[PDB]
């Protein structure tokens, strides 16, 4: 059944919540982004009020064919009033269109839902300054000490380089970036500017990127993958089997693959920085894991917690161990502890 961290008191509203049927008593359900373990359950044939970014709407409208009078987008940074509640959408850092959700209760709560979210010090300067927050319902999906991880800047820029580098050095190499879902624009973006191309991809994924209103995305991508010497593949086929196939499939205009995997975490991080990661290499192939998050590191999550100052924490991800959990709520202790709330 609709587990209660998606469940918001006091009001009919869920959050992220479409897989459970009907939800008994839900008046309006948001959704705080495009990522299937979040929406899992809409289609053009849902008749309930979807409230989310305009960016998350036309994607449910040109992807899943959800009817429009069913969507309801909200703009970013604005006091709105949903059956009879305030709420204000604010910017997550996470992929395009992602948003965290503040409710203002009728009796004087005031509830964070943050959705998936990377945490900055410049969300210390939105409309959240200015009030206080008693309950958080925190994206804790890298709530533990060994995550740490770089800039997205750092990262980005070890991609360009190195992508620069390699196409300059052999100009007949292929740049091939993975993808399963919206996010992490910015890897293969950044490095067609680089080297002066548009990003070639399959028809469905530049209709999923024309949904984005990135500005100027026309100049940027492209349906021609002959014309192009950056591709976008699904993640799946990043991998040397997957990858000598496309090799062949260009009919030998490319003689070497440079291909990038934008990983979340891997267990490289607790050992290796940024300037000293390599490739793994057959033949012709190389392939890159670069740790590209677009969700907290332990340290992001831990100096956003101890200046908003929640009453009580709600975690949202790894919550189905005992062990998970228990080890989640002693570093909340020790986080309200040393901070002193
Ligand atoms: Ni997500």
């Amino acid at each position: 059944t609709c587990p209660f961290y998606k469940k918001i008191p006091g009001t009919g509203f869920t959050v992220d919540a479409f897989q459970y049927g009907v939800v008994e008593g839900c008046t309006a359900y948001f959704l705080t982004h495009f990522h299937s373990d979040h929406y899992a359950g809409l289609s053009k044939h849902f008749t309930f009020p979807v409230y989310c970014s305009e960016i998350t709407g036309n994607l449910l409208k040109n992807k899943l064919h959800v009817q429009e009078q069913y969507i309801h987008p909200l703009p970013l940074d604005t006091e709105c009033i949903v059956n009879g509640v305030k709420v204000v959408l604010l910017d997550a850092n996470h992929c395009p269109g992602a948003v965290m959700i503040l409710f203002y209760l009728p009796n004087g709560t005031v509830i964070l839902h943050t959705g998936d979210f990377r945490a900055d010090p410049s969300m210390e300067r939105s409309l959240l300054a200015d009030q206080k927050v008693h309950m958080l319902y925190l994206d804790t999906t890298y709530c533990s000490p060994e995550y740490t991880f770089p800039s997205q800047q750092e990262v980005i820029r070890f991609a360009i380089n190195t992508a620069f580098e390699a196409v300059t050095l052999n100009p007949h190499a292929l740049v091939v970036c993975g993808t399963y879902s919206i996010g992490k624009e910015k890897v293969f973006l950044a490095i067609a500017d680089v080297l002066g191309s548009k990003v070639g991809m399959s028809q469905e994924k530049y209709k999923t990127l024309q949904c984005l209103n990135i500005p100027e995305i026309n100049s940027l991508i492209t349906t021609d993958m002959c014309s192009s010497l950056v591709h976008l593949l699904p993640m799946m086929q990043i991998n040397f089997k997957g990858l000598q196939s496309h090799l062949k499939k260009c009919g030998g205009k490319y003689n070497q693959i440079l291909a990038f995997r934008p990983t979340g975490w891997t267990h490289s991080n607790k050992f290796t920085r940024i300037a000293d990661v390599i490739p793994q290499t057959k033949g012709n192939i190389s392939i890159y894991g670069i740790p590209y998050s677009e969700h907290s590191s332990y340290l992001e999550m831990k100096r956003f917690v101890q200046w908003l100052k929640p009453q009580k924490i709600i975690p949202t991800v790894n919550v189905g161990t005992w062990k998970s959990r228990s080890t989640m709520e002693k570093y909340f202790r020790e986080w309200k502890l040393e901070a002193g709330y």
